[PDB]
């Protein structure tokens, strides 16, 4: 809507659509090389938010520095 690659929510929303992390992770690698640096920025930023909640169970957007520092 605002940008060709869409917003972090556009990709992020489709990212969670996956069935599992193990399989979804496989697509992260392919998608990373699939699109370009422009859409990837949205794919990377979205993959982190998901990864964040994975560590906090189901909490994202409010991930502190301590929690993030733990998970890489």
């Amino acid at each position: 809507m605002s940008e060709k690659p869409l917003t972090k929510t556009d990709y992020l929303m489709r990212l969670r659509r996956c069935q599992t992390i193990d399989t979804l992770e496989r697509v992260i690698e392919k998608n990373k090389y699939e699109l370009s640096d422009n859409e990837l920025a949205v794919f990377y930023s979205a993959a982190d938010h998901r990864l964040a909640e994975l560590t906090m169970n189901k909490l994202y957007d409010k991930i502190p520095s301590s929690v993030w520092k733990f998970i890489r």
